[PDB]
């Protein structure tokens, strides 16, 4: 058009507004300078009211004080760019420094005294930047801390110096307090959060001051933890900053913490869909070798990145084929896209992995041009060290002037120079996103020119296996008559035998020469990049190798010990600490395949580290490790991972006690001593202080039934007192035996005989009759077909087979690792030998079987008080393969929504059915011991029920001496019994419920635990005993309140599962379980019920002083007191982490054989071969061997608060 080119940009330059609200606003002037600078002004405010509808949750927050008069405000834009932005923050400095001079409680005074200059933003940037609330703060002494922007503290303390309010100020930057001290609670909301939080424990049934005691405990925590006076001190959380302070010669008159976007929702944002719905509109309208490029679109929020990414999807759709990110192909490569919004954001997931990138395009809008915080864009584009950036000029086809789109790549193509990008050189497009959407040819070229540049530009990234050789090793074995091998998974590159490889991580770089490359199953020539593999070497020892180093080319990689890092570390939220770290951190690093423990410096001016904020550290390990920059790594503590980690800079690189772990192992390994049945002297005092009657004798433990009436409160000690002493293997007080379990045991094959009688014959003489039983196996055995399948698939037979656990014919319980079945030959079965020949002529390691009987070994578990457990033990290659078979029906229940593997969504609907009535609970008694072979046959394919038989185990061996040929088809202890027992009483529940018209659906088992609707239950009953099965009525509930599931037992919804003694208690390690079991079913959140409270404070004195104060928070174990560990005298705070110290069993080491261990190693391989963020570098430890003694240790462990 007639306004020229030349002098927009005049005025453009000294206003700052868009390109095209330049050249408009240009033309209504005549073409008059300060004229059309003066229009746009006015015309300004118009544009800002109409950006007000946008949500600002971004920002920054500010603060200054004066000598002792300081304030606080926090001024709101809606990108994380933004806030950091060169014009922004000088925006806020000045609302600020004003606001000081001249102090402004009031936000509104300000928030208009600068009105007109915040609309002097809005037009130059394009975001809602609204100066929202302030306050201030004003005292004797007051301090300020400042985490980066993000958040602001205000702290005045009338009687404390300057380092302590800098720290309180920390403290309260990192910890949240609503009040200085506990007595501010309104005394309101604490009258009624208290006469409500009664009612929650009232109705459950306890007693008045009992519900008022607990409550009001709980108030006293609720409260004091929200308050500054009530929390531990976060520079020394062993006390809180009640005490900090008054040990201190201090007070704090107040405090005032700002956080950005506090309050203020941001309704969720998902790039994925967004741009699928937004291009919804015009969606109506053998090559896998390719490379995968993925890139992100950065730009201005509404200069519609969103818009291109779409068009892109779209447009190169009609011309090819085929963590929210969308993505897209070309001819030649495929696609993964992602959105930049937000610095700190991309930051995070760059460095967790969760995303990066090979190249970047720019995307801004011809109509405005570069917006000032566009150089924030490049900038984070240059700090991640994004390689490539491809600028998309938007929006071109509102410019009819051709000389201002040049104009456009003139200032950007020079901002992408300031930051070191290829300025000149950078391939711009000039197209609309919008128009290439409206099917327009004209601006759809324009996009695959785009794509065409992605083809050309971004450089396609080195295939993984086109890197020099290296393989993490993951574990060293001394094979006889072949040498050493390490195992691991080669990470990169090609290693074929008989090239030289250098081992370099831990100790001084070694070389050697690959002698050989074997799989499980193959042995190769070469390791290739992907591959979990076994390497063969010459001439090294097995002991001059760690897991930890790395197998690589010679002079591939390097050991280092120094280099400064860049790492996120985890929320509280993600599972990571819930609370700050300082200058002397200490933590361990994870590099591929192990810990390694370090020591970090913070930069220039941080001096607090909390959880879930960005960081750059620089790292100096202990002893070296092989690496380069570009290399991921966890943070690590006691096991938990806290943070991620990328080596950015590899540079130059240059507690615990005697008498107190000594004094603690000391008490451990004395024995708490003391006159009688102290277990039974225990549940006595229990029972004693809930006004229940003890039992009179020993005789009584084991013979009390509960009532099932009264409360809930009432039924819980009532039920606890008829289980806790149930299993107490200890009671003399009894003609009772084992014997009892195996008369137990001839009666279940007694009566597995005559079921294999009775169903083999019904032919009634008659047509007349027709049963409920026989009709069930007919509708199961249909359901199971089409479950199973006609025969095992090998595919499955193959990924689930293998060697776990425990005592085979051939090894005792201290030969029962994995690594001493393929070390040891292990028995098996005539019926079963082809099956293990098959695995023999898979492998060329050598699979051996000793000898080769029909037996198994029938022997005997304690279990009760009153009886013991029949078990049978395999020969371990049937096990091998009960546990194939084992596996895929595991696999195959799940399409009945039977997880095998999860007893939780047993436990709930245990739950569910005793407030709702409508499912019932049924426990089986003998049940992995009444499967008889009938029932066997007549429900499974023929197919299947023969390889049952092959890999059962057909006669059985008793302890004396005799003989038993087995009526029922397996016992517990065969590899698949209890899959079979599942799936068995899943298919006959789900047929009756087929046979009343209930859903199949609401039936759900596992093992011998079924939960079916209770209206299924007498049916269930005769079908039941039709088939053999001995169903418990005493311990199916289809009735009243109560409902019990895989351990947890419910009362109408109230949780009243009990505890158990099932030990004569004689070390401080049986007392302190036994206490802390006590502990957990009586505390409701830390909070004790008084009424065992006291139970447990006699009791506890029972145990060596030290050990009495030695506490551990919950789901640490049990070789301490589960109780407040801020409290605990004996926690020695290392680097900002916490190591309390606990009783271990002691154990001697133990030599591991070597190559059933390494065999155990490839065979695993082998088998994850045929299957927050952070848990990919990670892997599965080595093999060791131990013995336990009688004896104790002290353990040091990582702890957390919480
Ligand atoms: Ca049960």
């Amino acid at each position: 058009a007639e306004i020229t080119a030349s002098l927009v940009k005049e005025l453009r330059e000294r206003t700052g507004a868009g390109m095209m609200d330049c050249k408009k606003a240009l033309t209504e002037a005549n073409g008059d300078i300060e004229l059309a600078i003066e229009n746009m002004r006015k015309s300004g405010a118009i544009k800002a009211a109409k950006k007000a509808g946008n949500v600002a949750a971004d920002g920054v927050i500010k603060t200054k004080i004066d000598g002792n008069y300081g304030i606080i405000l926090e001024v709101n834009c809606q990108t994380d760019f933004v806030a950091k932005d060169a014009g922004f923050q000088a925006f806020a400095d000045k609302v600020l420094d004003a606001a000081v001079a001249g102090k402004i409680t009031d936000v509104e005074v300000l928030k208009a005294q600068f009105e007109e200059e915040r609309v002097a933003l809005v037009a130059k940037i394009g975001e809602n930047i609204n100066i929202r609330r302030v306050a201030a703060l004003e005292g004797d002494v007051l301090g300020s801390y400042q985490h980066g922007a993000r958040i602001g503290v205000l702290v005045a303390a009338k009687g404390a110096d300057e380092e302590l309010v800098k720290h309180i100020a920390m403290h309260v930057a990192a910890s949240k307090p609503e009040f200085i001290k506990p007595e501010d609670v309104s005394a309101e909301v604490v009258e009624k959060e208290y006469q409500v939080q009664l009612d929650i424990a009232m109705q459950s049934g306890k007693p008045k001051e009992i519900a008022e005691k607990m409550v009001e405990g709980r108030m006293k925590k609720f409260t004091g933890e929200v308050s500054l006076t009530g929390q531990p001190f976060v520079m020394e959380p062993s006390k809180t900053v009640g005490q900090l302070l008054k040990e201190h010669n201090a007070e704090v008159t107040g405090f005032i913490r700002f956080e950005v976007g506090e309050g203020i929702e941001k309704v969720e944002t998902d790039f994925a869909a967004e741009v699928a719905a937004m291009s919804k509109q015009s969606h109506m309208s053998f090559e896998r070798t390719k490379p995968h490029v993925n890139v992100g679109t950065i730009g201005h929020v509404d200069h519609g990145k969103t818009t291109l990414t779409a068009a892109i999807t779209t447009v190169l759709a009609k011309t090819y084929g085929g963590t929210s990110h969308v993505e897209y192909d070309t001819p030649t490569r495929h696609y993964a896209h992602v959105d930049c919004p937000g610095h700190a954001d991309y930051v995070k997931n760059m460095i967790t992995g969760a995303a990066q990138m090979d190249g970047a395009i720019l995307v801004v809008a011809a109509t405005d041009g570069p917006m000032p915080q566009t150089r924030e864009h490049i900038l984070l584009g240059r700090q991640v060290g994004v390689p490539y950036i491809i600028v998309f000029l938007n929006k071109c086809d509102m410019v009819d002037d051709e000389e201002l789109l040049e104009l456009v790549e003139m200032e950007v193509r020079e901002l992408l120079s300031q930051y070191d990008f290829p300025g000149d050189d950078t391939p711009i497009v000039r197209g609309s996103a919008l128009k290439a959407l409206e099917g327009d040819a004209e601006w759809e070229a324009k996009i695959l020119e785009l794509a065409g540049f992605l083809d050309s530009y971004i450089p396609e990234p080195e295939r993984a296996i086109d890197k020099p050789f290296l393989l993490p090793i993951e574990d060293v074995f001394s094979i006889s008559g072949r040498g050493t091998v390490v195992t691991g998974r080669v990470e990169r590159g090609i290693i074929k035998v008989g090239e030289e490889v250098e081992i370099v991580g831990i100790k001084e770089t070694q070389k050697s020469t690959c002698t050989g490359v074997e799989m499980f199953r193959k042995l190769l020539d070469e390791g290739r990049a992907g591959e979990n593999v076994g390497v063969l070497l010459r001439g090294i020892k097995r002991e001059e190798i760690e897991r930890g180093q790395v197998l690589a080319k010679p002079g591939t990689i390097k050991p280092h010990t120094k280099f400064e890092s860049e790492v996120y570390i985890l929320s509280k939220d993600e599972g990571g600490r819930h609370t700050p770290f300082f200058k002397g951190y200490r933590p361990q690093f994870y590099f591929r395949t192990t810990d390694v423990t370090g020591t970090i410096e913070l930069p220039e001016g941080v001096e607090m580290v909390m959880p879930g904020d960005n960081i750059k550290m620089v790292v100096t390990l202990i002893h070296p490790i092989a690496m380069d920059d570009g290399l991921r790594f966890a943070i690590r503590e006691g096991g938990r991972t806290v943070g991620a980690g990328v080596v950015a800079k590899v540079l130059s690189g240059a507690s615990s006690r005697n008498s107190l772990s000594a004094q603690l192992r000391r008490a451990a390994n004395t024995r708490i001593e003391v006159e009688g049945n102290l277990a039974l002297s225990i549940a006595n005092d229990l029972l004693l202080a809930y006004g229940q009657s003890p039992f009179n004798s020993e005789a009584e433990c084991i013979s009390f039934s509960p009532r099932f009436d009264g409360t809930p409160d009432d039924f819980r000690i009532n039920y606890l007192k008829a289980e806790i002493m149930s299993k107490y293997d200890d009671f003399s007080l009894g003609i009772d035996t084992e014997a009892v379990a195996w008369e137990k045991f001839l009666a279940a094959e007694a009566e597995c005989a005559l079921t294999n009688a009775r169903l083999y014959r019904p032919d009634y003489s008659e047509d007349f009759n027709f049963s409920l039983g026989e009709s069930c196996i007919h509708m199961a055995r249909r359901k199971i077909a089409k479950l199973i399948g006609d025969v095992p698939s090998v595919e499955g037979m193959l990924r689930h087979c293998r060697f776990s656990g425990g005592a085979t014919t051939t090894n005792n319980r201290s030969y029962g690792h994995p690594s001493f079945k393929f070390a040891l030959p292990q028995a098996c079965t005539p019926r079963a030998l082809k099956y293990v020949l098959a695995l023999r002529a898979s492998t060329h390691f050598d699979i051996r079987i000793s000898d080769i009987s029909p037996f198994n070994k029938a022997v005997t578990v304690p279990k009760n008080s009153k009886t013991d457990r029949c078990i049978a033990i395999e020969p371990g290659w049937n096990m091998f393969f009960q546990l194939g078979i084992g596996g895929i029906l595991r696999d195959r229940l799940r399409c009945w929504g039977i997880d095998l593997n999860d007893q939780t969504i047993n436990q709930r609907r245990a739950h569910e059915g005793s407030v709702t009535n409508n499912l019932a609970t049924v426990d089986l008694s003998a049940a992995s011991d009444s499967i008889s072979l009938a029932l066997c046959e007549l429900l499974l394919p023929p197919g299947w029920f023969e390889v049952l038989m092959d890999l059962r185990s057909p006669k059985g061996r008793l302890p004396d001496g005799s003989v038993v040929t087995y009526e029922k088809i397996s016992s517990m202890g065969n590899g698949y019994t209890f899959e079979l027992e599942s799936l068995i009483f899943a298919s006959l529940a789900r047929s009756v419920c087929e046979i009343l018209d209930l859903d199949s659906s609401e039936v759900t088992v596992y093992g011998d635990d079924i939960i079916l609707p209770s209206c299924a239950v007498p049916a269930l009953r005769e079908v039941f005993k039709y088939v053999g099965f001995t169903t418990n009525t005493k311990k199916t509930f289809s009735e009243g309140p109560f409902r019990e599931s895989c351990g947890k037992h419910y009362y109408s919804g109230v949780d009243v599962t009990p505890f158990y003694i099932r030990h004569r208690i004689v070390s401080p390690a049986d007392l302190i379980l036994v206490l802390n079991n006590l502990y957990r079913w009586a505390t409701i959140d830390g909070v004790w019920d008084p009424r065992a409270h006291s139970v447990y404070l006699k009791y506890r004195k029972l145990l060596p002083k030290q050990l009495q104060r030695n506490t551990i928070p919950d789901g640490y174990g049990d070789g301490a007191l589960v109780g407040s560990v801020l409290i605990n005298p004996f926690a020695k705070n290392r680097g900002w982490i916490r190591y309390v110290p606990v009783i271990t069993d002691h154990t001697r080491d133990r030599e591991r054989a070597e190559l059933g261990s390494y065999l155990y190693d490839l065979f695993s391989r082998c088998l994850s071969e045929s299957n927050a963020i952070d848990q990919l570098i990670c892997r599965s430890n080595p093999t060791k061997i131990s013995r336990s003694t009688g004896k104790f240790d002290i353990q040091y462990i990582a702890c957390s608060s919480r």
